């Protein structure tokens, strides 16, 4: 298999919920263990954005999540917010590559900062300590000074950075091609297998 | 009237190509004054991703965008990208607000380092040291550290950067509402009315 | 009208309770809609140095201000702190000044490092991204180099840093002298006609 | 009226008399209310340069500048390098922009480090606080990298650094049209109509 | 004795004179001695706000200073501005703690460049180089990033910046309520007694 | 002979063709070589600001301004913007001095950032690592922080920075006496003889 | 001749007047021309630290010190503080070199800061923008990061910080041996010739 | 008794081996305990400078040095350079306060990086960790930027840099009065009671 066999993704409270729940599903259609975390406030966006009804609490949010997805019993871990028994909140856990998606610009502060106010904040603080793939997908606009600054430090670190910016070159038609767009290049950013966005020139050879 | 009565409009070759003819359009039906700029990337982007077929050369250029607008005889102005005697190339000008929609990375590059290599970078060039609205719409994902730099140095003098990342808050439909959030977003920033993207929580009183 | 129709007016738990209550009575009486918000940290301040007996609730509290200031039905809305459906949470609203009366030293942490997490946090976040105005007001001594660096870098964005620092300029004779100084700064500085500071030298000529 | 009801005028001791002298004149033709003031230096450069005998004192200076204007009673106030009765000394004074024209080296430095050692430098950091136009016209050449910084840094916190370095593209034919260029580009930066620099390419439409 | 056996008090421009006699005395009563210093402009400030005439030449001041106060013949030394003969001029001088209060604008940018034009200004860079207590009592709203970087350099040296931003958290009654806040602090940064503002919660044990 | 015996003269696309032919002519009159280098931009500022009619091409360029300026055969060499084979190219060259005279903020960024895009670029680049004389012109106004910055960089390495910024202080009277100002100027940074500006000073010897 | 014809040598308050009187009679020696300049602080340390009866005013200073030293008629210029006349006060002077010796920390700062508040202060900021050669000779210890900056910057831009560090490796047996020793220093790093310290190694060929 | 009771005295290979002398003396006579640590380099330059035939071995170095200063058996230890079991080379040892006198521009380096190569250089960085007296006295002219910046680096941690740069205010008659200038500044930074140097203006009363 190409890619981590293990993701952490964890929904911050940016717009763009299709984004996380999309990603969700290709992880899961790609057989990859998912570590699911989600804030307060990505609910709250969830709940205005999509008609997914989530449950609230990690037992019942884990078994919505398996059946909305088509996992494995197992598959999909969900982790609640305080949960420090959990594998992201240790560097001594066994390696995941790390997404956030959509990632707020609180979550991008409290990442640069190293706040750690939460499990998903104390995720990337390990991921970033241990060298391990932590992508942040931002959506804001216009972006300020501070958030340039944070993405900025976080970026020199070598977190990748991944707006959610789709690109238009492929044509596409509806909402959902260019979720797949941001999506994809989440996938391609992660060496995990995506049949959504073709390798640009592949088949160009010359001119 | 609220707003500029002025705006510059500079294409350059990111993919989003949609945005700035979007862009174009509302400032037209706006009765704004539109001072057109497109770099050859740009032009090739638009043949790539719409089926909007631009001439070439600025005179045959200028009577296709009046007519696919509805503007009015003299209200989008075409400067091609060498043209000094051009408004934006001198601040003696009379003011205007500028866009970039999309801002290619090289563009972005270049308003950042002050290049002022064609008509465009001349002209944020121009914004920047007559303290006139600029406003930045950079299209690319994922953003690298230099990318990021350029970024937060221009909006530490006073740019907007205003990135093309829609939100989802507004229950987006189609691919148009995405990009009419994107513009919405730009002709708030202006100060130009614009009745796409409401006003957030303006109904709302407590709670 | 001089000066905007509308303030964000947030109190968070820094000594000076006096402040952000004589502000609010004089946005009232100059007939501008104010969104209040006020920190778990304030309203502990507020009852620990007056004897305004503010209610906890949004609703409640809402009444009793109007009351209390002998405002206009629905001219004082007030949001709670966790309320993103209130205008303050996203650059999509209707454009407002936003002044933070008090301010505590962690409030003024949180807005220089984009922390976010609460209304009013998100709320100057949201200012700083549309360059819409940002009153800062302070109150600590000694200032940490902490504390000034936090200060500096919004300073160097365009927020405006204003200490509660009264001046003794035009002969004080009581605490509220004082107080209404620097509410007459704040107001000067937001543009908004104030008859308790008059206009140093006007009537001076020459020497 | 566009622009500014009240402009304070600082004359540092840098060669170019010639520039503040114009300046104040059209300033007065627009029926704008000057705050005028003076360096040592700068009566010293005004001596050598021009042929205008300038009282020393203000009261004479002022009767003085009010006849050679051609002023109303009133409309040039001049104001002594200690008195901080005058209203440039507080931001608690009537708004004015303020331009420093021609702007020495030393007064430069001043204006950048916050030293306020008389009233044209505190006058000046008044407007940076309060955030007030601030336009500083130096004359001097090399520029070294001490002078480079101070610009810089003012630059940086929205001071306009407008150098002394006219412009030749309508085709001056004596010193007065090369004065006349740097005044009209600080009258454009002010917001205040002048009619000695065209709108550049305001004719222009296409090519 | 706790505290400094001597105290270097300068008084200089900034409005707030009413701390720095209020200071005076409170030293007078700890029977400290108090090498006084007071800048021109401040002497204009403490005849604007106040109704002490103080005389203007060195001998004539130190004698209405020791009357003023009650202070033994000695305890108050008085020197002129540019008296390089006084012990603060020199870091072979006996250890001395010092204080600005109030710190104008400019005597901060002064202390912070390194200027020592006069001796209140040589003296804090003395205390600077010998690693004495220096204490920076500022008056100024809005603070400029000017004022905020002079401030911040400072104290990452070990200065204590202490603006005159009196706390309302034991009810004050009265203007001299506030200034003896503001003046229990510096006596608390000295290590001076004072019994005009209690230690917080130091009766509280649980909670 | 005092200076240099070679000079490269880059003339590119700022306002102020005048300073760039004086020199020139000043230049072949103290009987140097001049390396003569010309951007496309400065071929229409030439055309548009002056009545010389300067041939396009480097041959037919090279015999005009023989005769224009009554030099020698060989003595003005003109080499094309791509000409790599030219002395100025390489570092191996015999040593000139080099002044962008004018010098475009176009040129002024390429020069800072290293750019190397045609031979002025490359030339200046290779006069910075050889530590051979690099002299900038620039002429704009206002200057922005781009502008600032880019210069800043340049003088700390060695290269100077002389604005086109004449002096008044030797009673101009045309615009000749002004551009031979600034000419003078350079030559005097040269260490190139010139009798247009006196030694300021030079017989004074008291007071 | 070696080194340069002229020598701006400027006294400042700092003590060690004797380097700076012995450099005089070096200088003179030498035959060179010498601008001499001193502050009314370095005054009062000659007047301290030596029996030199320097008189107060530059005619009768000019003619003292010429007796003093055994200088030709016209060898020493003395110029006052505010006499912008002279050469030094303008680039366009007949080159000099300018040694500050004593440097105080005061001068330090303003040439570090570029406040040009005397002829001393001009004629550094002079010495730093036309390249000419700058020789600081500080005496004070400690050195705060105040100082150490200050010299820092000016060392980084290419004056040389020379302190008043004599050394001990010539055996010296009196303070005259000990003021040689770092006029000889000075004199070295003008490039005039001088016989009070030895080439340091010049005869020692191999081990 | 005021001041440390221990001192760790280090001698490198600065010209002025004098001041160390000079120090180690006084120390002794102060009663305190000197942990004494000497480089190579400074033997050589001891040896070069004076007539002290200082023996190379611990052992016979601390008998030798005993005599030289008539110190008690056991006041003064002797340390070689890379004896870790002497208690300069922990923090856990009991607290000194250390002192580099002459400190080589070598040794500044080393301690400004944190280099620790001998036991000099790592009892720096141990007492820079702990917080305890650091001071340095560097020789050396001119100082070089990358002199100054180590000195800066330290000074802005704490460390006193007190260059040997003698005063001459107190009329120094020998060499050995300069070098008691020094040493006094040192004795008077660790708070040791010394009679060498008085205290400036203890005795000045007024003007
Ligand atoms: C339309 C509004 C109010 C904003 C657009 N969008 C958003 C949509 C919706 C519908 C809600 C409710 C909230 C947001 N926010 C704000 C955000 O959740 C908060 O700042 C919050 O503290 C984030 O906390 P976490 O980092 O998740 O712990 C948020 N934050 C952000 O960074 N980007 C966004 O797109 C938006
Ligand atoms: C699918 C490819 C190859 C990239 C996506 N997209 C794009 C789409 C298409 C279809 C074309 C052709 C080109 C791009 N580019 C590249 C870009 O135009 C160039 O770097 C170019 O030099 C820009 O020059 P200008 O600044 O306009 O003068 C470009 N640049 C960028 O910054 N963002 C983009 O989205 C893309
Ligand atoms: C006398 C005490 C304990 C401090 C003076 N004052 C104050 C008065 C009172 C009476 C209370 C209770 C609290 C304060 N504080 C502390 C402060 O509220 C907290 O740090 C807190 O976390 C702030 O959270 P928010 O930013 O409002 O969300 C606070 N914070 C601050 O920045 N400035 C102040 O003046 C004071
Ligand atoms: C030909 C000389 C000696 C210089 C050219 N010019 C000038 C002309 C004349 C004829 C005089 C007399 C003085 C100058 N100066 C120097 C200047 O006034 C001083 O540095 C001075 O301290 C400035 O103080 P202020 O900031 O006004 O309080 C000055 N300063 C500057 O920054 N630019 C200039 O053009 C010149
Ligand atoms: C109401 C005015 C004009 C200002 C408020 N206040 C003040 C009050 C009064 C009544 C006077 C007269 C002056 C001030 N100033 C200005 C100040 O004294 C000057 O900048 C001055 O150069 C300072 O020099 P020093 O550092 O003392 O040598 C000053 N400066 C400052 O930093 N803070 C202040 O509060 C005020
Ligand atoms: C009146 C206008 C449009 C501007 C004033 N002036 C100027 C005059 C004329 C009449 C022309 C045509 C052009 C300019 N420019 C713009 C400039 O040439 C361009 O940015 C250009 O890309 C420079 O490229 P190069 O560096 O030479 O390769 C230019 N650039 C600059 O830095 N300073 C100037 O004074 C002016
Ligand atoms: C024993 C005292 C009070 C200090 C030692 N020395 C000195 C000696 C004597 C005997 C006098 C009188 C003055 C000093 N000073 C202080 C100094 O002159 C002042 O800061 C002053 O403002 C300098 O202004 P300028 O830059 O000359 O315009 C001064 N300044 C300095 O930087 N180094 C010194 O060695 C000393
Ligand atoms: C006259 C010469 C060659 C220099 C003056 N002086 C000195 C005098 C004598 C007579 C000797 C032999 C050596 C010096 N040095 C050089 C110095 O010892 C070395 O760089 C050395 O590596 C220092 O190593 P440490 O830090 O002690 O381990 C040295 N180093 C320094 O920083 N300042 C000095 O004054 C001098
Ligand atoms: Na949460
Ligand atoms: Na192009
Ligand atoms: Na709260
Ligand atoms: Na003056
Ligand atoms: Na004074
Ligand atoms: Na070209
Ligand atoms: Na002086
Ligand atoms: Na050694």
């Amino acid at each position: 298999m190409s890619g981590p066999e293990r993701i952490t993704l964890a929904m911050t409270g940016a717009s763009g919920a299709q984004y996380g729940l999309r990603l969700l599903d290709c992880l899961v259609q790609e057989e990859r263990e998912v570590h699911f975390l989600i804030s307060k406030a990505a609910q709250l966006v969830m709940a205005t954005e999509t008609d997914v009804a989530l449950p609230a609490k990690p037992q019942a949010m884990q078994a919505f999540l398996t059946e909305y997805c088509g996992a494995a019993a197992g598959q999909i871990r969900v982790f609640g917010q305080n949960d420090w028994m959990a594998p992201p909140a240790s560097g001594s856990s066994a390696p995941n590559a790390m997404v956030i998606c959509p990632c707020s610009t609180g979550t991008l502060s409290a990442v640069a900062t190293g706040a750690c106010n939460n499990l998903i904040e104390r995720a990337a603080d390990v991921a970033l300590k241990e060298r391990r793939p932590l992508v942040l997908v931002p959506r804001e606009a216009p972006f300020s000074s501070i958030h340039l600054e944070n993405m900025l430090k976080l970026s020199n670190l070598g977190a990748v950075i991944l707006p959610a910016a789709p690109g238009f070159f492929h044509q596409p038609q509806s909402v959902e091609d260019l979720v797949d767009f941001v999506v994809a290049r989440i996938l391609n950013t992660l060496g995990i297998p995506q049949d959504m966005l073709p390798r640009w020139g592949e088949q160009h050879l010359v001119s």
